[PDB]
């Protein structure tokens, strides 16, 4: 069928090519989502409604080729197909266990980027209307508010409504990006975060140190990081109500909003678990900053360096909380570098996520990642959403502290901590410890931070 466009990289898609060619094996890189729920879902109406939702969008209709003969790989290019080239399927299975089994084969799933196959749409269903709806893709066409947004528009298409004709494509939205690095108009945020990040002419920039967890502990592993291709170590808690409602409310008082008090408390535990003074954490962002960016598809999703330097262990959280307001704030001023550009300007290597390196991730090795969103919003037909199984790609940084924090619900906390560095139960150490920090500064935030 017809090539409709060519079109470079995203930023973001290029760096992400970058790390994807540096691996061992890109299969890492999938990501996929599985919302389990009950209740009656036409299987025809569904599948017309993500059929539609593939023809809307042009990065669910498009490829990624090679450009020149042996580059080898110097340029990848988007092609934009008239027609998707990916599938909608609804498979029947004997039980929960089936589906389940089919989600982790979606997770192994090799995508064949250069033939526009970069998505998966697959509602498993059994028993009396029970389902298991997965959304699966590949880096380049996806990230969590384009999740949210398949559901949305799946959820609406299902139920008659009549979408908006205008569409905001990815490539257009791409391109002004980039025109905007090569017009000189990213270069004052640019000069924000190097100088953020600036070292005296010796000096290396510092790296996260180990975390004392520890496997027990007394007297140091300090073993040498084990490449393991980036493979990380998970557990998931539901946060206490009471305690959330104590963070809402100590937020409000201290003119700071619950993100901001789950990242200082989150950099609290790290400074005290590590004994470092300056260290970076990367928050990440959106991305997404109007009318047009909020309703697209695609990979628009990125990091955000913060540096937290000075570290004064005798300020109250309260203090550190106004002030880590001030800082996300004015981080928010400049968020619209993507983390590799700068990464690239910086000098900084590309990591390899391979069987014989495992190198602390470039710049930051801490990584907090909040989102707050109504899961409920996609609710499709007559099912109603019970439960969600996350598998994002595997990332190189050393502590991942990922929560959804759904107003209709209780925060779900994921903390994810590299193989290479740390054991099976310390994700569920630092889990429980930072869950601790949590209760007890919300109850009093004039503790002092160490």
């Amino acid at each position: 069928n017809s090539v409709l466009a060519l079109h470079p990289l995203s930023l973001g898609q290029e760096y992400a090519w970058r790390l994807q060619k540096a691996a061992d094996d890109s299969t890492i890189f999938n990501n996929t989502i599985g919302m389990f729920m009950t209740g009656s879902i036409d299987a025809k109406r569904l599948s017309k409604a993500l059929r539609a939702v593939l023809r809307r969008h042009e990065i669910f209709r498009t490829g990624f080729a090679a450009v020149g003969n042996n580059a080898d790989a110097t340029s990848l290019a988007q092609i934009v197909f008239g027609r998707t080239k990916n599938k909608v399927q609804v498979i029947q299975v004997a039980d929960r266990a089936g589906a389940e089994e089919g989600y982790w084969q979606l997770v192994q799933t090799q995508y064949d980027i250069t033939a526009g196959d970069t998505l998966r749409l697959v509602d498993f269903f059994w028993g009396k209307d029970e389902h298991l709806f997965v959304v699966a893709y590949h880096r380049f066409v996806g990230d969590g508010s384009t999740t949210e947004n398949i559901f949305v528009e799946a959820s609406q298409l299902y139920g008659g409504v009549t979408l908006d004709k205008h569409v905001p494509q990815f490539a257009d939205l791409a391109t002004r990006q980039r025109e905007a690095l090569e017009s000189g108009q990213m270069d004052a945020d640019l000069a924000y975060w190097e100088s953020m990040h600036h070292q005296p002419t010796g000096v290396v920039s510092p790296v996260l140190p180990r975390m004392l967890l520890g496997e027990d502990g007394l007297n140091s592993p300090n073993h040498a990081r084990q490449p393991n291709s980036w493979k990380q170590h998970e557990a998931i808690a539901r946060l206490d109500p009471m305690v959330a409602f104590r963070i809402r409310e100590r937020s409000r008082k201290h003119k700071a909003t619950p993100m901001q008090f789950y990242l200082a408390a989150y950099h609290v535990l790290l400074a005290r678990l590590t004994g470092s003074s300056d260290f970076s954490i990367g928050l990440a962002d959106t991305n997404r900053t109007n009318v047009d960016e909020l309703a697209g598809m695609g990979f628009f999703a990125n990091l955000l360096p913060l540096r937290f330097r000075n570290f004064v262990p005798h300020i109250t959280f309260g203090e550190h909380l106004v002030a880590t307001k001030d800082k996300v704030r004015e981080a928010m001023q400049h968020a619209r570098v993507p983390y590799g550009v700068l990464l690239e300007r910086l000098g900084f290597e590309v990591p390899g996520a391979t069987a014989e390196t495992a190198e602390p991730a470039p710049l930051f090795q801490a990584v907090f990642d909040y989102k707050q969103g109504q899961a409920e919003s996609g609710s499709i037909g007559s099912a109603k959403m019970t439960e969600v199984i996350a598998t994002r790609e595997r990332t190189p940084y050393d502590v991942v502290l990922e929560m959804s924090d759904d107003p209709t619900k209780d925060p779900l906390l994921t903390v994810k901590l590299q193989s290479s560095v740390y054991e099976v139960h310390h994700p569920r150490a630092f889990l429980e410890s930072y869950i601790s920090i949590l209760s007890m500064f919300s109850m009093n935030p004039a503790l002092k931070l160490a």
